[PDB]
């Protein structure tokens, strides 16, 4: 058996989003990024000549990216933000009493504590494994999945799961 | 006399900002970008061997970028947004009655009608000529200034002035 | 009125194709490329804040690229190739008596004399103006259209039309 | 002793080739790519200041690439292609009865089952170790060799050998 | 606990320097490079949402780069160079009796034997750990630090320390 | 007749050199760069399908680059440097009385006043037209030649000649 590592990466695997980091003692101003995602995986080359078809990987990365793209990333588990539902908006009040309000539909509520690159990457990795499907990955012999997310190309975070 | 065209471009000449486009009949959701700026100019090579010192160009592009970076870009002349001052926030009401509110300090109020790439580029070009200084540019023989702004590397707008 | 130049460019605006150059006294071996296309245009910024919406440009460039992608590029006007229809194949006989045969469906018959970068670019430019629609371009004030095609990133050809 | 990992990568380490994937139940149309190869290795830094001279690595990667470049990649061990010698051509008949014919000299016969990125990478890795020479690699303390091949920059396969 | 790997990389993390390689039996001519440095590290994501703040990493990489930038790199432990102090210059005499002389202030004396990419990388790694501070890295849970240095983008050396 | 513009650009069209800028009132420290050159030209597409064969352009750009590569760039017409021949070295004395000495063979004597990007570009343009040959360019209908030189990718100078 022959192991290969596949990498799919593209300026297409992007989500252009607004965010701000907040944690204990720190809040920054609202801004945004063209976030980019790459996926790496390892398995044995199968009888058909592939570890797993690149086209499936690309389809599923684009799908996950598209869910995030063109929204404000709202970290629904933050311990330093007060997230209120007001009519059809989310109102966010910070530790320093700063207030934001956005239409709910402009936001993507993500089960993270901070909109950091690291926590966004963990979320995406989990979503990708779900979307490609873990049993399907195992049929293809895949035993390692790894996502890299960048806020900007100069700063990236990479997370993995052995499966 | 020998003409040369200088180009300065860098992932450093960036402003990571939130925005949304609105015009008659169209509003999009809040999102953001790593905007990037390049500057091109033309003049004669001077006796010192330069058209104009690259380091001055870089300093002034970084300065203009830094003013925008890490904010929401607020187009203060939009004919389809109602921009209200509420306490220490800007409240923005759209044609479709969508409402946003952001701390004033999180916003940069820019004298444009739309936060399009084109209008942002025009603004930056004007600011750059002011910051480098038009009489200084003329002492160096510069007769053409051109800015390229990208929301994402795949889509760029370029504007110029003959001076 | 304010002129802007728009550029759309992406590793997505690709057509991965087989070809070979043939002209009088020269034939090369069958090979291929990841061809890439960029589009540049000029017009006035309209009241909506755009010269013309980038999304329309991207949609139409992708459409033209997709027609070419994943085929052999067959220059149907070559004066040095004998192009025969044999059953459901094209059989190509060269000046040096070299012979090729490919299923017709694997080929894209393009109204060019040589599969050079230059002639491919001319073809794409014409197709793009047709697909975006010339009257529509004129409604947006566009007066210049320019395509760059590369066989490989190190060698590109650029063609334009004033409209 | 101090371990270092060397990487050599260049748009020069390219082979511009035609191919098509075929496996049980699947055939695609003839097309091509600018394939790109990078080489990574690990060893101890030697007394001369290098793990192994980059110039040797580059020379040998270019040599292997040049053997493939500008041809159709013919997978000589495919279980779904019927590969016939007809005069000075190879005639290829597929499971769906599609037929191709190319001059033999336009083809590179490679001891692989599929012209996938993965199997091409395995072939290149083996060829590179042969060309650099395994005993020479061991004199330099090299204990790991790894090749990355891309059909297009967005999709890459990486294979390695511990030596 | 969740491990993440952070990467910071930028054309900004550059040192534009002159050098030449010399070892037993080999001297090359004086030349230079735009050297580039990237830093990778691993640790657990902390309660604040980061492994360690990217801004600290960037600040410290820029600081180390700036110390080297715009000088001749003088390997002070070379066994094949005779390094003499002459007035306010360093005079370097080679095995082949070639002689150089540079103002001392134009040189950076680095505790390496050869100005190879590998040895420069080792030096930078050590300097970076000192500048970020090893106890601080350990407070953040960082257990792995890795530097990549390139003389040119096509040839890179990577070194690491487990901490 | 159909005009096309050809561009050839590659990390291969490089010269890795040492230099320093000096002009009246300014001297900088010795350092270096991976300089890069691109060539753009315009002409009509000829009957063979090319403006001019890319391979000729590439060959001649590589040749010019190779002459400069791996040396100190010595501006032989500087009005602020005293350039002395001492044995088999060049000794350079600056306005501030700084002194350098390099073997003559490590230097390329270039007929420029400053080793600026602009003046290096002018020199390269002239050399390229000579190497490709002006009458040959005219046989191909070429009427415009343009060189871009960068010290680093963030700062480029472009010069042209109408022919
Ligand atoms: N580690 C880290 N992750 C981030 O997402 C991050 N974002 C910032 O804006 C500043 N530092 C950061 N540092
Ligand atoms: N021309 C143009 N300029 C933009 O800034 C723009 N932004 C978008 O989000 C979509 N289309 C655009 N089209
Ligand atoms: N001008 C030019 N156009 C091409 O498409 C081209 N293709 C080649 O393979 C070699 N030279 C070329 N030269
Ligand atoms: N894993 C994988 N390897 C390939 O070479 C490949 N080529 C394709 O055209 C489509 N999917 C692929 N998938
Ligand atoms: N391994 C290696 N390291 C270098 O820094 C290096 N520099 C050169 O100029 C030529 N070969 C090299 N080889
Ligand atoms: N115009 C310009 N040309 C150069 O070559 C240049 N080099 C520098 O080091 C600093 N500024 C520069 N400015
Ligand atoms: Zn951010
Ligand atoms: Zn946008
Ligand atoms: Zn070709
Ligand atoms: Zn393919
Ligand atoms: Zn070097
Ligand atoms: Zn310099």
């Amino acid at each position: 058996d022959q192991i290969a590592e596949l990498l799919v990466e593209s300026p297409l695997f992007s989500f252009n989003c607004a965010h701000f980091i907040a944690f204990k003692g720190f809040r920054e101003t609202l801004h945004g990024h063209n976030y980019n995602v790459s996926l790496r995986l390892r398995g044995n080359i199968q009888g058909d000549g592939y570890v797993i078809d690149f086209s499936i990987l690309k389809e599923k990365v684009r799908k996950v990216c598209k869910q995030l793209d063109h929204h404000f990333i709202l970290p629904m588990y933050s311990d330093v933000l007060n997230i209120q539902e007001v009519n059809d908006n989310f109102k966010i009040t910070c530790e320093d009493n700063s207030e934001y309000s956005f239409p709910k539909r402009d936001c993507v509520q993500i089960p993270i504590k901070h909109s950091s690159t690291e926590e966004i990457g963990l979320y995406i990795l989990n979503q990708l494994i779900e979307e490609i499907d873990l049993p399907f990955l195992k049929t293809r012999s895949v035993n390692y999945m790894e996502v890299t997310v960048s806020e900007s190309p100069s700063q990236k975070a990479t997370v993995h799961r052995n499966i």
